[PDB]
């Protein structure tokens, strides 16, 4: 089949799925088979569409045709009324004027987003009666720009009864589309210039469950964006008497309107309201008072960032009595309020909220915290303590210390008393330039990771880490300062001392000197060791760091890549761990890799030598290793295989050569024997010339299963000839 | 002359200097002046020395041999016994064993640095008895080992009378060379291995003046480099009465010692000390005390840096009370002092220093600090407060406030409150996110600097820095954040209000689009404008921008370079300022630069078209501009010259085509009748083919004195055949 999309077969889910995404198709393929039922045809250069375009296909439920668009797009009429069955179809970014007509009675889901509709009427609508979802967004704004305010016609979208989810964002709206269907359940008005609400706009709507009204006369100050804020800087207009029918309501985001007010009676009638958004306001002030949180004991998230007042600096962070209210809050993000110091006593509201799991402080500026005054939130799950300036992922692990970008420039044994409790501490970023003694990270009895990247650590001695007996990953990337010195002693072995560590993060160091010799650890399993210089330290005649590998008895994950490795000395695979696994030298520039080496890794299944330079594959695969099966040479300068590469080598179950400058592949070096049971092969990008010496090659990748990806777009012919970008499929 | 050397010739100096620096000879040439006086033989393949080497160059008064090591130097005896008015020798990093023998009496320095001369004994110092200078150091060090200690024989020195300058550093030397001869006037001793001094070092020593002890005993706390810190973490045993003889002293430097405590009778015979240099020491409890302040009234510099205790973070800085008597003190070294807020009374005994110029307190991790209370320093020049976290050149403009990388992120007008006096405020790396509103820098009155580089800038209002009144030169470079925003507004004619602007730095910006339509200055005269994106605002088909520079009356100097210009559309030179006089568009990209538009620039001198992508030079020079003098088409793209490039033009005094891939050059197009005016002129690193047909070429370059750098080595030929790599000279 020389279709040049993709086919996916569920005959449980009765659904076949055709996608030619980003394929850049001038027009729809014929022989496309009738029961498909999922359509994608995405950017491309596809002129128009007609009725024959989907003429025999009726048992089609999906089409998707994003972002298509010399000229704006045209649709016959009746374009689509011979879809019986569809259900659901996608017209984003196609630059449409108005809205299709002869859309068929069945279509559940219309997207009109990025499109050029700024005018809704009924007459247009009336075909749209059984629709369900709607999104009719990002039709006028500073990308798309109309020039004119957006028009709704008196009751447009009444009579649109099975309507549930309508998006009107980046429209130009200037008033509520009254009056909206009453089967509504999440309405999406944000990012527009309505400046008023009136209190019969959402009289109907009693199953609406998400009202985003987000950025409607917005705070522009210092805005990356083009805005225009609303007059005389006054926030949106909103009556107090305004969700009153709103009784299903569980969203309601109100981030970027310039709010200065919050009343209570907003709070009076939503009694389920599960996530609130209010940042990007002027509620500095209302958050010291925060009456309208009293009436919110559902509430799940509470997003107040960035609410400061410019030109102030506060001395503290000003939190309501009301915040102990918040019986079922988890998240509370109050990022954005910059003040200078954090006290214990200032979160004392949230001391007694069991649920509450993520507390966010990050983007303040905050100089001066106490760490010990966390020992009162173990309950919580992360402790977010980000770019802000205070001096003396791990989610999965428990209790999380987000100590990043902070202004830490070295490390006490009491600053983190009472941290106990603690699974990670992020210490990223903060520059930390010290010499580790086995003493300062005392207290953190029960750390299980710790992150120290993009600091300046020195390894002078080989008991730096020991204290953290339960330490299981340790991250201590980007510590190239001390590493780039020559002379001095960079102690390598002192992860012996770590009886329980698994995983290392130590790469983008720039090591290329170790007064150790070997590395020791019963314990680790994974250790990558990329952006370094072991060239220099597997140099000619130096034979001190070949065995650099070789204690790490349990070793499974070796990434030594981008490691500037124009050779391997022979030996270097002698001094490696037992367990080796899996195996990476990507990006490193790799002259010649010698082949029969590879029968010392015994366990190795998953060698990676993407992105290097080189030049032949090995005689005979089976000869070399017994348990590889991964191989990765993308991006590689190979030109021709062995007559028996894959000769009697039954247990490899993925290959991948993309990117290369192979010619020619022959039978006897690919044979079905082995081919049969390959889940994953990568030719495409290369150089086949496709002459007639490849009778048996253009026979088998178009008659086989053999998995190969896009091979009627990318795997093209360079020859000869005529044959110049030829699909090796259409040959 | 065939000479691959420069040579200079000074009459009145009666000099003749040769210099082959970085040549790569193999063998010293023939033909060399017999009336030269310097010669210079720095990093080459030289690969020993003969009596033949200087036979018949008497007059040879410096000969200069760095650097240049198959093995080591040799030299063989008797080498320079026949340069009898020889008066100055170096022998830098040539990996000789022992010093050179057969040297002339009349030798006045010998420099024998970066060498193999580990032992030093009377007998070959015995030829040397009429030396002055004597660079013995850099002989056993981390980067130059020699695994053994250094070793002098007793009174080795004592017979070199008129000794006056002896460099024994980075030479692992143990002991001091007792006795050393008594006319020593600069003693270098630093960076050895010395931990004890005698009280019978210094006696004869009564006309020294600089006495260098640093790095023994080091401090090897977060040390980039190989040192070894002595037994116990011991300072070096200087006794109380060791500088007794020392009267004439003027230079003390005692960095990285280890210090712990500095006796005031250290300070006791030497009246006359101007410059101390005690940093990377233990000194932080002296600092408080600092008693031996009282006995140096004439100190000029006291460099205190990097003596912080470790694991101790102060919570101010503890200056005692004896600096007061530092009465004609003027440079003040206290960084490395790292503390946590300064306030107004710490610098009290600074406040009546009349001397007192530049104040550096950088490196310190101050976070409080009243900027107010530099009220009291207006008689100073420079206030460094630099990489410190402090919260809300310059040297010949006037008083400055150095505040760069700060931990400020918004300006506020009462900060800078008394701060009137300010000539230059340096808010470089502070990365401020500010709309500028013309009322931040109010109280500026008279800063004539202001560096806002590497911060983040929003052009949103045209009365940006409206209040500086007498600001002349200001940077806003590297502000590219706002700038690389799309659609939101960039107020490029901020600078109209600006009355005495001279110069302005914005590069780096990323500037694509400009609300403003032109830049308005009456003042303006240098602009750079390098790094941003003028092809999007001089793009294709949009006239808007052209103008851009026009209403620059006053401009002299443009700078708009590596702005990624393709090409400059047919009209910008229209639309630039009348006074143009310089004019850069370096590293941009310009596919083909037209040059009969250059006509419209009456006044262009310098236009620089470096490192770009042109093809074709202009058909004649003189009908292109009447003023042009300075062409830079240094690193383009060019094959041939016109047949008539600079006919009947005249005023031209500077030209530059290296790095070309150039052909022939014939004499049409380069007449003598203009060839004698030009002062500079640069073809190197190009492609010449050096056949038959450029006889005028071969005869000219050779005969001519035309200023041609490199004309023997860079200037090579590419054919044909047997020429390849022949110089243009050598023809
Ligand atoms: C193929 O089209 C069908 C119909 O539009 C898609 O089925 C919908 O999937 C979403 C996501 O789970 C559900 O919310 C809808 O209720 C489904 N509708 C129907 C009628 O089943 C299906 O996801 C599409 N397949 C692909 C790969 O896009
Ligand atoms: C949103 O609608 C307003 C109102 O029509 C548009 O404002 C017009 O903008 C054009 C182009 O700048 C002007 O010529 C008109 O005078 C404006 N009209 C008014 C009443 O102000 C605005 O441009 C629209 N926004 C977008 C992104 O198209
Ligand atoms: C420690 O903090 C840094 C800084 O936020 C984290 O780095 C970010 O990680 C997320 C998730 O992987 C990325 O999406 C961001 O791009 C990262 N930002 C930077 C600047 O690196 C880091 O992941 C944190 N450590 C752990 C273990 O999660
Ligand atoms: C050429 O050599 C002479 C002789 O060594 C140099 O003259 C010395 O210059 C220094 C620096 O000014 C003085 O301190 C010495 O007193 C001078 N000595 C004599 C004997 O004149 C001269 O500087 C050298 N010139 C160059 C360009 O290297
Ligand atoms: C400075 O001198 C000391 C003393 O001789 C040298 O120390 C020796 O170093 C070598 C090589 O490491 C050892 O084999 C010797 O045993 C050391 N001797 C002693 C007495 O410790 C030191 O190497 C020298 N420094 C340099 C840069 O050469
Ligand atoms: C403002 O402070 C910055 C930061 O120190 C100065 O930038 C340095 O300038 C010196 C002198 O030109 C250079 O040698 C350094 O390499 C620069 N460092 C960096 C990080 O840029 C800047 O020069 C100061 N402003 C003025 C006017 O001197
Ligand atoms: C959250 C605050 C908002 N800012 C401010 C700008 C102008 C002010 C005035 N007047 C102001 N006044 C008080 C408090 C903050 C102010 C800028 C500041 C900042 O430095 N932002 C960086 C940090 N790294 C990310 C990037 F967003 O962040
Ligand atoms: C000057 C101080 C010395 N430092 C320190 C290291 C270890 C300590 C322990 N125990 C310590 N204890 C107290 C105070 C400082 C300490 C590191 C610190 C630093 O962050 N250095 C960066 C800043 N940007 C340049 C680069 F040098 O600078
Ligand atoms: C019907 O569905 C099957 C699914 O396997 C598909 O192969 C075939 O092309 C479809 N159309 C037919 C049979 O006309
Ligand atoms: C905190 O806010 C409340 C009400 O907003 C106010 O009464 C109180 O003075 C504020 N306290 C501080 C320290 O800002
Ligand atoms: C931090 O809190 C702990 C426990 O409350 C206390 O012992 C310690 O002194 C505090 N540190 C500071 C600097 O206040
Ligand atoms: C690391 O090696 C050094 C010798 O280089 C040794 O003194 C030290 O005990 C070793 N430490 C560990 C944890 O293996
Ligand atoms: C090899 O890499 C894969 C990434 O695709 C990883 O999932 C696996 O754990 C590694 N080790 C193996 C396959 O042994
Ligand atoms: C003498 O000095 C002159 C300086 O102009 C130089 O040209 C000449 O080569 C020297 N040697 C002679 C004249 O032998
Ligand atoms: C300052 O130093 C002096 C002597 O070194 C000491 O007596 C005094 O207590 C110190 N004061 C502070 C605040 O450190
Ligand atoms: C800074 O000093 C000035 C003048 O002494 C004073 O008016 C101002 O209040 C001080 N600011 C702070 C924060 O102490
Ligand atoms: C800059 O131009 C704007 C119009 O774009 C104008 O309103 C403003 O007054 C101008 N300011 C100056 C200083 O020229
Ligand atoms: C142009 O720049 C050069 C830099 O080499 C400078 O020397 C000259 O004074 C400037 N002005 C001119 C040539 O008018």
């Amino acid at each position: 089949k020389t279709l040049p999309c993709d086919v996916t077969l569920d005959v449980s889910k009765n659904h076949v799925i055709v996608d030619c995404t980003d394929k850049h198709l001038t027009e729809i393929p014929g022989g496309i088979p009738t029961n498909t039922t999922n359509l994608t045809l995405t950017i491309n250069h596809i002129p128009d569409i007609s009725p024959a375009s989907f003429h025999r296909l009726v048992h089609l439920v999906e089409i998707d045709f994003r972002c298509n668009c010399p000229r704006r797009l045209q649709i016959k009429p009746r374009s689509f009324s011979g879809l019986t069955y569809l259900k659901s179809l996608y017209l984003d970014g196609n630059q449409l004027l108005e809205i299709p007509q002869g859309l068929p009675p069945s279509l559940q889901l219309l997207s009109l987003e990025a499109n050029n509709i700024f005018s809704i009427r009924k007459e247009q609508l009336t075909e749209l009666a059984n629709i369900e979802i709607l999104y009719l967004g990002q039709n006028c704004y500073y990308r798309n720009p109309c020039y004119v305010s957006y028009s709704i016609e008196k009751d447009a979208f009444l009579n649109l009864t099975k309507l549930k989810v309508l998006s009107l964002k980046d429209n130009n709206v200037t008033t509520v589309p009254t009056v909206l269907p009453s089967t509504l359940t999440e309405l999406y008005l944000y990012n527009n210039m309505i400046a008023e609400i009136q209190e019969d706009d959402f009289n109907n709507l009693n199953q609406l469950q998400i009202l985003d009204l987000s950025g409607n006369c917005p705070r522009c100050y210092n805005a990356p964006f083009p805005c225009t804020p609303c007059k005389n800087n006054s926030p949106l207009q909103i009556p107090v008497n305004a969700f009153d029918a709103l009784t299903e309501l569980k969203v309601l985001r109100l981030h970027s309107n310039s709010l200065q007010h919050v009343p209570p009676r907003w709070f009076k009638n939503i009694n389920n309201l599960q996530e609130l958004d209010l940042s990007q306001n002027f509620l500095a002030k209302e958050i010291g008072d925060a009456k309208f949180l009293h009436f919110l004991p559902n509430l799940i998230q509470l997003d107040l960032s960035f609410n400061f007042e410019l030109q102030v600096y506060r001395a503290s962070m000003n939190l309501s009595q009301a915040f102990s209210s918040l019986k079922s809050l988890k998240i509370l993000r109050i990022r954005g309020y910059v003040f200078k110091e954090l006290k214990s006593f200032q979160l004392s509201p949230l001391h007694n909220l069991q649920n509450l799991e993520v507390l966010d402080l990050g983007t303040n500026f905050i100089k001066i915290a106490n760490l010990s005054m966390f020992k009162q939130f173990k309950r919580l799950k992360v402790i977010d303590l980000s770019v802000n300036k205070i001096s003396p992922s791990c989610y999965k692990y428990g209790q999380t210390l987000d100590l990043s970008k902070n202004s830490i420039f070295f490390i006490k044994s009491s600053d983190f008393q009472h941290l106990s409790f603690l699974k990670c501490l992020n210490l990223s970023g903060n520059l930390i330039s010290q010499t580790l003694n086995g003493s300062e990270f005392q207290p953190l009895a029960e750390l299980r990771y710790l992150d120290f990247s993009n600091n300046r650590l020195d390894l002078l001695h080989s008991t730096a880490f020991e204290e953290l007996r339960k330490l299981e990953v340790l991250d201590i990337s980007s510590n190239s300062h001390y590493f780039q010195s020559e002379g001095i002693t960079h102690m390598l072995n002192f992860t012996k001392n770590l009886k329980v560590l698994q995983k290392l993060m130590m790469n983008d160091n720039d090591i290329s000197s170790s007064t150790s010799r070997t590395m020791e650890s019963e314990s680790l399993r994974t250790l990558e060791f990329r952006g370094n210089h072991l060239d220099v330290l597997w140099r000619d005649g130096d034979n001190r760091y070949l065995q650099l590998f070789k204690n790490l008895l349990k070793l499974e994950e070796l990434d030594i890549s981008k490691n500037s490795l124009s050779f391997l000395p022979s030996g270097v695979f002698d001094g490696m761990p037992p367990n080796l696994k899996n195996l990476s030298l990507a990006k490193n520039g790799l002259k010649s890799f010698i082949w029969e080496k590879l029968r010392y890794l015994k366990n190795l299944e998953t060698l990676d030598l993407s992105h290097n330079q080189l030049t032949t594959v090995p005689e005979r695969l089976s000869n070399c290793s017994r348990s590889l099966k991964n191989l990765i040479l993308k991006n590689n300068q190979i030109r021709s295989l062995t007559k028996y590469f894959l000769q009697d080598a039954f247990q490899l179950r993925y290959l991948d050569l993309s990117s290369n400058k192979i010619q020619m592949i022959q039978k006897t070096s690919f044979p079905e024997n082995v081919l049969n049971n390959l889940k994953m092969l990568l030719l495409h990008h290369n150089r086949f010339l496709c002459t007639c010496d490849a009778v048996w090659f253009v026979w088998w990748v178009q008659h086989t299963e053999v998995t190969i990806p896009y091979l009627a777009t990318d795997v093209t012919c360079v020859g000869p000839g005529a044959h110049k970008g030829q699909s090796v499929i259409s040959l």
